[PDB]
């Protein structure tokens, strides 16, 4: 991808199957390139640069705590995660890395890893910019926004689990989850860390499952919905660069359907809810487009979406329990449960937001 490119406005959701330069994506290999391109673009304009594995990484396990040590260019940091094990299952256990513990019921036979994303990158308010262990290592002025920093952290947790089998976690069966602000984070983690087999963003709304374009449209129609321009003023989740496009979203060579598509063909189950601020119709329209990535790869049932009525924020509803379990069993436990789950009480509005077709990738 050229270092210098000229952005152009696109009112609708960007075509997932056409490279930025216009080349058509017709093969699975080509889509892999397209994904790398979308990740590159997303990092450049919205989330900031994602660092690779640090030069120094060591770990140790004691009690139920995993300690991770990272070093890079003379700098070094240390952080920990706590682990809870299931009453059922066989060790090494598959596990879900939960931001702040997440807000989902602990799955049967699945271990829970409590990831304190705040310590990796603070999210108290705008003043948290550049504060956190990630920055203590890469620098206060690193372009990475908090969500990218968090994702980097998750990757380090996985590296550590690979180094310490004594933690008794199956590194080939790791998922990620988070609710509300941590949901946006979980989405980014699944997108940036390919080792994650199941991504469970819970009620992530703006910055997560919602598309910037659809939320803006809804706002202009009078909806009390969170949008890009308003969200960047609450915390440093996105790169500072993003503040330059927040009020001109159409020029972005992507949207969150692109972000979600980075997870394909891996497991993804979006757990949503009807709360106006989240923008449920924007999330559904957005994810409907994202789903086309899996449809193209011939694995439609690897991505699910569910919004059923309304309920208290982050209080996981019983009417979604069987759906979550289906995805957990398939991706974390290796079962073949049915995962054809894609519903919302809102209209996707595909004719309005999607003007591209979905190819059968070779």
């Amino acid at each position: 991808l050229p270092g210098s490119i000229t952005l152009r406005s696109n009112a609708k959701l960007n075509d997932l199957f056409t490279m930025f330069n216009g080349d058509k994506v017709t093969t699975k290999d080509k889509f892999s390139c397209r994904q790398a391109e979308m990740s590159e673009l997303i990092q450049r304009y919205e989330l900031g640069t994602l660092p690779g594995r640090p030069s120094t990484l060591t770990a140790s396990f004691s009690g139920n705590t995993l300690t991770i040590n990272c070093g890079e260019a003379g700098k070094s940091i240390s952080f920990t995660v706590t682990i809870t094990y299931p009453s059922s299952g066989t060790a090494p256990y598959p596990a879900i890395i939960g931001y702040g513990g997440g807000s989902l019921p602990a799955p049967a036979g699945v271990a829970m890893i409590n990831f304190n994303n705040d310590n990796i990158a603070a999210q108290v308010n705008t003043g948290s910019r550049g504060q956190g262990k990630f920055y203590d290592l890469y620098g206060s002025s690193h372009s990475a926004g908090a969500m990218t920093a968090w994702a980097w952290g998750v990757s380090r947790v996985i590296d550590a689990l690979e180094l310490v089998p004594g933690a008794r976690i199956d590194t080939t069966k790791i998922g990620v989850t988070g609710c509300s602000r941590n949901g946006k984070g979980a989405m980014v983690a699944g997108a940036f860390e390919k080792r994650i087999v199941l991504t469970l963003p819970q009620e992530s709304g703006a910055g997560g499952s919602a598309c910037w374009r659809i939320s803006d449209y809804l706002k202009s129609q009078g909806a009390n919905i969170q949008t890009a321009s308003e969200i960047i003023g609450e915390d440093p989740w996105f790169s500072t660069t993003f503040n330059s496009y927040v009020n001109q979203v159409p020029v972005l060579p992507f949207d969150h359907h692109s972000l979600a598509a980075l997870i394909a063909p891996r497991g993804l189950f979006v757990i949503d809810n009807n709360i106006d601020w989240l923008g449920p119709q924007s999330c559904f329209g957005c994810m409907t487009a994202a789903h086309m990535a899996w449809q193209a790869l011939g694995v439609s049932d690897h991505m699910g979406y569910s919004q059923i009525g309304a309920h208290a924020h982050c209080a996981f509803p019983s009417n979604q329990q069987s759906q979550l379990t289906a995805f957990v069993q398939k991706f974390l436990l290796g079962q073949s449960t049915n995962t054809a789950i894609f519903q919302s009480d809102f209209s996707a509005n595909q004719s309005q937001w999607i003007d591209w077709t979905t190819p059968t990738l070779s």
